[PDB]
């Protein structure tokens, strides 16, 4: 049968794209590796920080509230838990965290609600956080985290029930576009549509060359710990925040503790280069995978620093410019691309599903894209 739409790579950013399609009445298919959610991809490790006010740059900060509102929306859609609303700290040394300063600049241009601290009154604000005096932060009391693996099943649970099709274990080896429709082929059959949704997450780095595209897409494997931890200073319960902070040796993000699960921590400004088919998905079989963490924890977070209860293993992929690709193919306008998303893109998987469908229906997006240009040059190297 002939699609309207079909999308490769069901994931965070294809399940949202065809949980949009599908509410609409468009014919879709949706073909994943796997059954999503999964674990061998970007999205899983429970959970994922959505802030709005942005510190790779306010540019991001429309899309980002939007986002929030349909992840308001779809907790009201569905029975599986999307989102609480823990708050984002975002601290740093004074003066020396274009990070934190940027959050700062984003949040007075859209005139975000948030609160700055510094130094001993973080301390006293948050029992079990130790930072020096010389840090200063901002907190975000209105943004939170998405429980990803929830709204990954939701989307895909809402869009089938609206007649959606999902085709799992099933990999796109190649395709074949033409003026007026689009085919894939897989070891399980191949199929057609009028349009193309391409958001294969890692693998996008694998086979966009099979569409005449050389981007630099560099996955990267990043780990995940949850923690044993003191209970009275840590448990969302008690207000503990998400975190995202920048520090000397790099840029760190973190979780309460959520029912006693342990506070939950990754290092995002290092990874190891891996290959989406040969990466190693388990946890501590390099010794940095837990020492990177508690590097952090007993010097910021000391009584978050207990007994590892559960490590992940997920990836990055990583454009040049670390902002994503979000665009019609240059050369194809019925095919879309969503790629790039550099570690940072959960929380607009909302509002990108709602983007990459109004491209597949119309070549264009209400939203402003801009700055996600699949032609810009700072995708490519010198
Ligand atoms: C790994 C990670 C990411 C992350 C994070 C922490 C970790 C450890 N913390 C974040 C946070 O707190 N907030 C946030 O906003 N983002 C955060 N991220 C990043 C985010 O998770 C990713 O940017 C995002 O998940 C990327 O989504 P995308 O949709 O691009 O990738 P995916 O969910 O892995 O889906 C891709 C799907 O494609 C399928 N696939 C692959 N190859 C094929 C072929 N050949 N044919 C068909 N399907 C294919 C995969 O199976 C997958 O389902
Ligand atoms: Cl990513
Ligand atoms: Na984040």
């Amino acid at each position: 049968t002939h699609f309207d739409v079909i999308v490769v790579g069901a994931g965070s950013m294809g399940m949202a794209a065809g949980y949009q399609l599908a509410k609409q009445g468009v014919k879709t298919l949706l073909v994943d590796a796997f059954d999503p959610p999964h674990t061998n991809g970007s999205h899983h490790g429970d959970t994922r920080i959505i802030r709005h006010a942005y510190g790779e740059g306010r540019e991001y900060v429309p899309l980002a509230l939007r986002s929030q509102e349909l992840w308001y929306e779809l907790e009201k859609e569905t029975h599986h838990k999307i989102f609480t609303k823990t708050g984002v700290l975002v601290f740093g040394p004074k003066g020396e965290s274009a990070f934190v300063a940027e959050t700062m600049e984003a949040a007075k241009e859209h005139s975000l609600t948030v609160d700055l601290l510094e130094g001993d009154e973080i301390n006293k604000r948050w029992p079990g956080i130790t930072v020096p005096e010389n840090y200063n932060a901002i907190f975000e009391p209105n943004s939170g985290v998405l429980f990803s693996e929830n709204c990954i099943r939701a989307y895909r649970e809402l869009a089938e029930a609206r007649g959606a099709k999902v085709l799992t274990h099933t990999r796109v080896e190649d395709f074949d576009i033409s003026p007026d429709s689009v085919k894939i082929e897989t070891a399980n059959g191949s199929y057609t549509a009028d349009k193309l949704i391409v958001s294969m997450g890692a693998w996008n780095s694998k086979l966009l060359s099979k569409l005449n595209l050389d981007i630099p897409l560099q996955p990267y494997r990043q780990v995940v710990g949850f923690f044993e931890s003191d209970e009275s200073k840590y448990s969302n319960d008690i207000d503990f925040p998400g975190f995202m902070v920048e520090v000397p040796n790099g840029i760190y993000a973190g979780f309460p503790s959520f029912g006693g699960c342990g506070l939950k921590l990754g290092y995002h400004t290092f990874g190891q280069k891996i290959d989406p088919d040969t990466i190693n998905r388990e946890f501590g079989v390099y010794p940095e995978d837990e020492s990177n963490l508690r590097a952090f924890l007993e010097e910021y977070m000391p009584g978050a620093n207990g007994e590892l209860k559960r490590g992940a293993v997920c990836m990055y992929t990583k454009t040049l410019d670390e902002h994503f690709i979000i665009d019609l193919h240059p050369e194809h306008s019925n095919v879309v691309i969503a790629a790039g998303f550099s570690g940072h893109g959960f929380k607009f998987s909302s509002g990108v599903g709602e983007v990459l469908s109004q491209l597949a229906l119309t070549g264009k997006t209400e939203h402003d894209i801009s700055i996600f240009s699949i032609n810009r040059p700072a995708l490519k190297e010198s």
